[PDB]
């Protein structure tokens, strides 16, 4: 049993707004038995969401689990509002850290990247593509655990109708097979969206993100578009540029698999563990 037809504040304490955007509102909770944190994502129900499918979008969130994806508890549906309980992580996403740190190490990025594309293994091999990966959606727990917020955009939530056309104001982490869209692409896209990541962990945005996104989509669909680079070239190792020339490789045809990608020798150096976000959330404190 799930999705139970009652208030969450009736088992939760509303804590304060962690923040939002068009997945949802999210909360700091504690659970009024055993006191433990939580937090509580919002998402309202639109006219043309039916509970035969959100029940089906619920099944995949019990039973697809993995430790690079935050945890989904249970679910409430209250006053016309969806109501998702989940694994609480203590430090927010990458961009609430490197907004207040500045830049990521080249080995802090090197884990998050080798972490990230376990997540992603994982979901195609679901058959699941993510279609939304950047900092903002990677969140880090209290342990220095990096955990995908959610499994990417749902197909068939009326809420989500609004994340999948956000790429219109923000394309920047788009792969370019996805813009010039309107034949096809696939699973391939999330890797060129982790390469645009990699470098905003670096840079603390991603390439062109000052350009108006109208003038970005654009550019995306002409031919003659060429890949981003790291700005700064004496900054970074000839083993980080090759993984975001690799990553960031224009046709999906020659662009290796999330799997694949863990032999590079970026994400497969020695000392990569959670010992080095700990590192980071250090500066924060
Ligand atoms: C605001 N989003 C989030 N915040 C969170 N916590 C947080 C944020 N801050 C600043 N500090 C804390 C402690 C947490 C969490 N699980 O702890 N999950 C989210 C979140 C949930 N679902 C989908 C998401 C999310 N994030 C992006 N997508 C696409």
């Amino acid at each position: 049993p799930d999705i139970f037809n009652r208030d969450p504040r009736d088992h939760y304490d509303l804590l304060q707004r962690l923040g939002g955007g068009t997945y949802g509102e999210v909360f700091k909770a504690r659970d009024k038995v055993s006191g433990d944190l939580v937090a509580l994502k919002m998402v309202k129900m639109e006219p043309d969401d039916d509970v035969s499918t959100l029940q089906k979008e619920i099944l995949i969130l019990k039973t697809c689990r993995h430790a690079n994806i935050v945890a989904y508890h249970g679910s409430y549906l209250w006053l016309q509002k969806l109501w998702i309980c989940m694994e609480f992580c203590g430090a927010g996403s990458l961009q609430d850290i490197y907004q207040v740190t500045g830049s990521l190490s080249e080995l802090q990025i090197s884990y998050v990247c080798r972490e990230v594309l376990q997540g992603l293994a994982y979901l195609h091999s679901q058959k699941k593509i993510h279609r939304d990966i950047k900092g903002a959606n990677i969140l880090i727990n209290d342990a220095g655990e990096v955990r995908l917020a959610d499994f990417g955009i749902s197909a068939q939530i009326g809420a989500e109708l609004a994340r999948r056309l956000e790429f219109i104001g923000t394309p920047y982490w788009m792969a370019p097979e996805v813009a010039a869209v309107a034949g096809g692409y696939n699973e391939l896209c999330d890797i060129w969206s982790l390469g645009i990541t990699a470098i905003e962990l670096a840079e603390l945005q991603p390439p062109l993100f000052d350009v108006h996104p109208l003038r970005v989509l654009f550019l995306m669909t002409k031919s003659g578009y060429q890949p981003p680079r790291l700005k700064e070239k004496g900054k970074w190792s000839a083993a980080f540029h090759n993984f975001i020339k690799v990553t960031l490789t224009k046709s999906p045809k020659k662009r290796p698999s999330a799997t694949k990608m863990l032999s590079h020798q970026l994400v497969s150096q020695p000392g990569l563990n959670r010992g080095l976000i700990l590192d980071l959330l250090d500066k924060l404190k």
